[PDB]
């Protein structure tokens, strides 16, 4: 019932010249997921840190379980569940639960994110010794634990030492983010967060235009990645790779996003695309846009960046507004869209929400610097720390799921959950687009090369 989104096709309006431009539209129907959907804290035990993948056909969900007062040296072990998404006769997919485990050793699965490929399930964890609330800024950690899983139930279990990990930069500590990771060739590749020394700042991310009470913009630029008192302790997002050779030995390498290509570490995942991979990331920091960075084998360059000025992060729910530039404040709130064509020129997400200020949800479609689409939702949450949206193809149309944690209005319990929502693809003349009011308005583009806008009236 359930596989990958054919990108490519979803987009393929080549057949029509008259109309050849592909849209996209939310479907006003939000579809609950219950078996996949569960409050954080229940009969003495906490379930946290939730991340989902999808492969073909399967699902495979993890939360990292603590007992107790919930605190970090309280995780006791990562429950994983592999399942289906299947037709159970209702308007929208459903799970269906093949296999649950619980993962543990003497150390620390202190943070772990899974993958799916075909019908199998990868769970890879950073081990330490010890888990606090300090780990993820300062470590230590240990090194890396890799899971393969199957319906049937674990197939194998890999590891490798932190000394054995090739790195590109000082790595004190090393998280990783909640986005799944994706494969790739023959191998398996995650987004990280990872504390760093002795980075270089040539070419950092910086405005150039004036910014209130700053003379260096390069200065400020470079401290807001630091979130310790330890001025050599850079917070930034790395790209995790591991291998299993036939052989059955696992590598692993620890890539680190510089300065001038990333702003501070910060939530995201991997999205797999035609010919390669991306990195979507969800800025804790004062650039509060969603980016997106993929594989560019024309350009010498490792990864062509893309800011959507378009997508807000939830960065303003807690944090002053106004002319983009360099300060401290940051969120801990994240929403990390998905792509729906395959250069990632068009992305779909869904806000996060305050509990304040008018403060809504919203699914969103977007261009780098145009919103296509969007839909107010989620009215029986209070507030929502956090989005990851990814979409698939089920019963032959484009689908999409959003796994969120937030707060229930009619109970105040804080759950993990996972909806869904049916998109609407159209081959178009003229794509049209929502103003800062909400007038839907397309540009007539002209060969002397202009742009004017037109409204669209219903
Ligand atoms: C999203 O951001 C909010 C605001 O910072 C976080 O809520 C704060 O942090 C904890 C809640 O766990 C409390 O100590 C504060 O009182 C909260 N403030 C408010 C206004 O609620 C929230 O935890 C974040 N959620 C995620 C997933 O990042
Ligand atoms: C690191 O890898 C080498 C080569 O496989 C192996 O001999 C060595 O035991 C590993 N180190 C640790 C600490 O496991
Ligand atoms: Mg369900």
């Amino acid at each position: 019932d359930m596989r990958p989104l054919n990108l490519a096709e979803l987009n393929d309006c080549s057949r029509y010249p008259q109309t050849p431009n592909p849209t996209f539209a939310i479907s006003p129907d939000i579809h609950p997921m219950p078996e996949l959907t569960e409050p954080i804290q229940l009969k003495n035990h906490c379930a946290v840190f939730p991340t989902v993948a999808l492969g073909e056909s399967i699902y495979v969900y993890s939360h990292q379980i603590r007992k107790t007062p919930c605190k970090s040296e309280d995780t006791t072990h990562q429950r994983v569940s592999l399942g289906r998404i299947v037709d159970r006769g209702f308007s929208g997919p459903r799970a269906s639960p093949l296999s649950t485990w619980d993962l543990q050793e003497t150390e620390f699965l202190s943070s772990c994110s899974v993958a799916a490929s075909g019908e199998i399930g990868w769970v890879l964890c950073v081990t330490t010794d010890k888990f606090t609330r300090d780990t993820v800024y300062a470590g230590p950690y240990t090194g890396l634990k890799l899971y393969k899983l199957s319906i049937r139930g674990q197939k194998e279990e890999y590891s490798i030492t932190a000394n054995n990990i090739t790195t590109d930069a000082v790595i004190i500590a090393l998280t990783l983010t909640r986005g799944s990771g994706v494969p790739k060739n023959n191998k398996l590749i995650f987004l990280g967060l990872a504390a760093v020394r002795d980075v270089d700042t040539t070419g950092v991310l910086c405005p150039t235009w004036k910014c209130d009470n700053i003379n260096n913009n390069v200065g400020s630029c470079v401290h807001s990645y630091r979130l310790t008192a330890d001025m050599n302790n850079y917070f930034m997002n790395v790209v995790v790779a591991v291998d299993v050779t036939p052989t059955g030995k696992m590598t692993a390498s620890v890539s680190l996003l510089p300065m001038s290509e990333s702003y501070i570490g910060s939530e995201g995942g991997v999205i797999d695309k035609p010919g390669g991979y991306g990195l979507m990331i969800s800025n804790k920091g004062w650039f509060a846009r969603i980016r997106y960075g993929q594989t560019d084998r024309a350009s010498p360059q490792r990864y062509e960046w893309t800011d959507y000025m378009s997508f807000e992060t939830p960065y303003y729910l807690y944090c002053s507004g106004g002319r983009i530039c360099p300060v401290s404040c940051k969120t801990w709130n994240f929403t990390v869209p998905t792509i729906l064509n395959p250069s990632g020129s068009i992305i779909i997400g869904v806000k996060a929400k305050s509990k304040t200020g008018n403060s809504a949800s919203m699914i969103t479609i977007n261009t780098p610097d145009e919103v296509i689409d969007q839909y107010e939702v989620f009215n029986d949450y209070q507030s929502i720390g956090s989005t990851i949206t990814k979409c698939f193809s089920y019963k032959r149309q484009p689908w999409c799921l959003v796994l969120l944690e937030g707060v229930l209005k009619s109970t105040g319990v804080t759950e993990t959950s996972i909806q869904t929502f049916k998109i609407f693809r159209s081959c178009v003349k003229h794509r049209t687009y929502l103003d800062s009011l909400g007038t839907r308005f397309y540009y007539t583009v002209s060969d002397n090369g202009n742009k004017t806008k037109q409204t669209y009236i219903p």
